């Protein structure tokens, strides 16, 4: 039995019929489905504990306090962190990257500074760094891709210059499914004092992610993508930089002491939180690391690694197909989705048919990633995204409904 | 049988011991317990159509999106508001008071602007305009109380004058349970063309909310207190205001176009909205608003005003009790909790004892609101806070055990 086949009666959504065939889901790359258990802990929070966190006192409020705490410490080891309290609870990455753009950008950024990025980046790491730019007079250096469409290593640390401050790049690409070389381009960056963000939003969900091994200042991702509710996500900071930072969000909770005049500030990482938290979100989102952790990221990363190039080959072996992104190797590793076109057809026709005709869920547009696509030639792509309770099955029917849903608009000539 | 008898049966908490004793539970000021609907909405959206919203053809995202746009509506009825897209959907009020900070109030502050607050604000309605005051130079000026502890009516309209740009004031007070004349308010503010961020926290979970009514230029409120789960809330703004303003948060969903040199913003509400919003936390919001509104707003608010009443009654009849805020009278109406202190005898001690020997749980400390506790001359209080799941029969449970609580600890003296 596959690990698709294993945990696919875990998920309660997939097994229903669309339109009158069954569901394939291939969009895990704009969201993930939820296991039984990481629903039960969410429903056992209300139902049984539920109240406000910290300084509650009675009983169900240190209930809640704990349990709530004891996310971030779970989220915490996922990750490697060294401090739970390098842990800062957000409404998803962006608002996470908004935090470290505002709170430390607006705070570390003189004008003439510069910020390298990829034209391959996802909106939520370009739109913050952009208005951050407009307000301090920094710079953008974006990296252009190489002819195995990846973001090129080489110009990258060209880039590279004592005008660097910041760094901020994919771990994984959310189209091109290739990874970036985080590890190594910390030690360039740290070798000229810039800091170095990471987009880990779709690597946490699927691979084993080191921050201390990474030597990453900052690094985000979203619940929604790993298993776990949406409406929140998370930033990493390293303390000594969270110490450093002015507070973003400001008002109850995350303060020391409030006088008419003026204010004092807790220490990370309540400093960060303003207000009642999503309390029962966290630890729903605690029970998905349990329940990822219970399967084994390596366990998971490998399965990926084989449905995805599974996934590749299938999906190339179609005529006037093509797929956006390096090809697998050994030396290239690729995450388990795929964006591409079709010859002379729109990819939201594709989808449409694909979905009302044949149950299958994919995507069109741009995925968040307009200039990529504007870069590539082209304002949209389909992608087919999977997750680990995705399978060869689902591959092998997605191919067939493909085929016949390009056969049919090419009818008509 | 009592509306409080009617529907404890829905909210499963209720319904356990704590140390031994039967749970009490009055810290709905803190956070609400949720009915059955409520977990339900959100099990079912896990359960039967997750998908990320907006721009999705497959059937599951188009039904996801379809219920997240349907509960923004169900939330702009609940408040009437003219248009649904007056509606933003935050983290929880502290959030949205942030943004309103952040957007409204730093690109149209200037150096001398006032702001007008009260002495009995909550911190997030105190500190996000410290910082705009320390960044703008703007200046705050606080209302303070009369001898009927109520902010000064007189005293906050005297301070209305051309230089004044915002109020920023609550609906209800979360420690004196007293209200403000907003409608009035609004009409002096707008005379100077001052706007009016109204707190409304303690109103729209207890009471008919009519925001064309007050006529208020921004209004919020959070989930997690009116029978909705944490991790969302909202900001209501004015149409024309919320069009005049700059995005908050940057990045996927509140674009246009993104560019690699500059970006274009949609319209209100998604120009506010960044990134994968808090989908399924929306749509159980949206049952919240469907359940409140099932029992019915009037109801609610007539049957708190009976057991707000009959606890201030009981309250004051202790000795050595002091309750702060004014006394009910039939011009006069509290909301339904109270925050007091006993002769001699620490509150922090009374919460702990009554939770741990009688399963009372309520709460000590400055409920955010230390300016307040500051001014009545005290670092902190007990407050006990009802919802329409309690019952008298709560409120004789609570004053036998406070009774006896007392008894205990002058025992010592």
């Amino acid at each position: 039995v596959s690990l698709g086949h294993r945990v696919r009666k875990d998920f309660r959504i997939l097994h229903q019929e669309v339109n009158g065939s069954k569901l394939v889901y291939l969009d895990s790359a704009a969201t993930s489905q939820k296991p039984a258990a990481v629903l039960d802990a969410l429903q056992n929070y209300y139902e049984f504990y539920n109240s406000n966190v910290h300084r509650g006192i009675h009983y169900l409020s240190a209930k809640a306090t704990d349990e709530f705490e004891l996310a971030r410490k779970k989220v915490a080891r996922f990750i490697n962190a060294s401090d739970s309290r390098e842990i800062v609870f957000t409404r998803n990455a962006t608002e996470a990257i908004n935090l470290v753009a505002y709170s430390w950008g607006l705070s570390n950024l003189k004008p003439g500074d510069e910020v390298i990025l990829t034209v391959a980046e996802h909106h939520s790491c370009i739109v913050p760094w952009q208005i951050v730019s407009q307000k301090t007079g920094a710079v953008l250096k974006f990296v252009t891709l190489n002819e195995d469409e990846v973001p090129d290593i080489n110009k990258l640390r060209e880039l590279i210059s004592p005008k660097t401050k910041l760094v901020a790049v994919h771990h994984v690409s959310n189209v091109l499914a290739s990874s970036l070389p985080i590890e190594e381009i910390v030690v360039w960056a740290h070798d000229v004092g810039a800091k170095v963000l990471v987009d880990a939003c779709q690597s946490v969900p699927h691979m084993v992610v080191d921050v201390q091994k990474l030597n990453a200042d900052f690094l985000v991702a979203s619940s929604h993508k790993m298993c776990g509710p949406t409406g929140i996500g998370f930033l990493y900071g390293k303390s000594d930089l969270l110490h450093s930072m002015p507070p973003f969000l400001g008002g109850g909770e995350m303060i020391s002491d409030v006088f008419l005049d003026h204010s004092t500030y807790a220490e990370p990482p309540s400093r960060f939180e303003a207000g009642t938290p999503a309390i029962g979100e966290a630890i729903a989102l605690g029970a998905a690391v349990d329940y990822l952790s219970g399967i084994g990221m390596p366990k998971i990363h490998e399965y990926e690694v084989e449905i995805g190039k599974y996934l590749y080959e299938k999906l190339s072996s179609l005529p006037d197909v093509r797929i956006y992104g390096p090809r697998p190797s050994e030396s290239v590793h690729r995450g388990a989705l795929c964006s591409f076109n079709v010859e002379g057809l729109h990819p939201t026709d594709l989808a449409t048919f694909l979905d009302q005709q044949h149950g299958v869920a994919i995507r069109s547009g741009h995925h968040s990633a307009q200039p990529l696509h504007r870069y590539l030639g082209v304002n949209a792509s389909a992608r087919a995204s999977l997750y680990f309770y995705n399978t060869k099955d689902d591959v092998d029917a997605f191919i067939v409904a493909l085929a016949d849903t390009v056969s049919f608009f090419n009818s008509f000539k």
